[PDB]
């Protein structure tokens, strides 16, 4: 339907919701990359993701979502699903491939570890959270199986980070969109939410701290928590 | 670990298992794109995905997986997760971006619909199949919720294919890796396996038929069924 009056696309617009402990694990992903690359962007706090105008941007009716001017300015582009928002930002703004990958060999590993998160840990974690908190009935056997699957995903990330010189998931030398996608679901606070001892994956914990010490990541976590708690509650932030 | 004697990487090697109705819906995806682009490749039929040598290729211990030579031909690289195998094959072999997308605009929509399948329909369908067939105990409330989530994904795809001129999921004009990734989980036979009536999503059904009519798609479906049922059951198949 008709867009809100304050929704204008002069630059990349990242769509988020009010910052809470449970609302920021996916929206933080594109924000980390925007902060890493220093991309000019606006923040739009969505009051209701069920709103018809928003389903025209993201048919899956969730944040994060992006509206942006196409390189030639002929079209308004959109990105939705948190992994797709990372792919878009990398494609449009990371022309060096510092986070997207510079060659076929780099991208091969980046896309392996990015897709592993997109297909396995990400959806498993979101099904765990749904059945644990959101489902009207509690199904403990389903929850236990999903928690078990999370430990297997942590085992895989741990095995990778135990390989000689492998400081990051995809590339030995530097973090990539694979690392950004994985971090919010592979840190101590999220491990504790799942009822897991994160010290049981030492190389994964080290990696999460290494990622956490990055200035862009610190800025992203600060800002995503604050969205919708400033002077403006909903709509285009200033 | 120790590789099997017959595993050599002289070109792209696609790792599959013995063809059944429920063993081919992810392995067929890279095979469709290989057939579309006419990429030279070998097929390796894995007997046990639990084999230590295989986990060195794919730590997730599943098919599809790819071993291939690097562009220069000095080194060997790998792709695993079906979506990743599509991204790799497009990156290495689809230089025109016929299926990968030719510009930032095309790739924005290709990645939206590809990631929707990778994150939503794909994992939901796999968890449905797991709880329905593989889990030692049948959990009908879990299976029903997953089946319900599949109908929501079908609703999203139907909405997209009801938009004016939108013949394919990502692009209006031609199919992409987004369409290839989606097809095996959005076709009549799969809809019947889930216990759904696929005619409830008319534009989605028409799209699945349009995709199914493509020669490359037919060849991949025909080939993926036969892997491990020929004169060689497991290991590197003979062309
Ligand atoms: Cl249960
Ligand atoms: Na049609």
């Amino acid at each position: 339907s008709e867009r809100p009056s304050d929704l204008v696309v002069n630059r990349l617009v990242l769509f988020v919701v009010k910052g809470t402990a449970t609302s920021t694990h996916d929206t933080v992903k594109p924000l980390i990359l925007l902060e890493e690359l220093g991309v000019p962007h606006d923040i739009y706090v969505v009051e209701k993701v069920s709103a018809p105008w928003f389903s025209e941007i993201n048919p899956h009716k969730m944040v994060p979502a992006i509206l942006d001017r196409s390189p030639d300015g002929r079209d308004t582009l959109r990105a939705w699903e948190s992994t797709s928002t990372l792919m878009y930002i990398a494609d449009a703004y990371d022309k060096d491939g510092t986070f997207g990958g510079r060659n076929v060999q780099e991208r091969s590993e980046i896309n392996n570890w990015l897709t592993l998160h997109t297909a396995a840990l990400g959806p498993t974690a979101k099904y765990w959270l749904y059945f644990y908190k959101l489902h009207p009935e509690k199904l403990p056997k389903t929850i236990e199986k999903l928690r078990s699957n999370i430990t297997v995903q942590y085992d895989i990330l741990e095995r990778r980070l135990n390989e000689p010189g492998q400081q990051y998931l995809a590339l030995k030398d530097r973090p990539t969109i694979a690392d950004i996608a994985t971090l919010p679901f592979a840190m101590k606070s999220t491990a504790e939410l799942f009822g897991l001892e994160f010290e049981k994956w030492p190389k994964l914990q080290e990696w999460s701290v290494r990622m956490g010490e990055r200035e862009a990541v610190k800025r992203a976590w600060q800002r995503v928590a604050g969205f919708g708690h400033g002077e403006k509650e909903y709509g285009m932030l200033e």
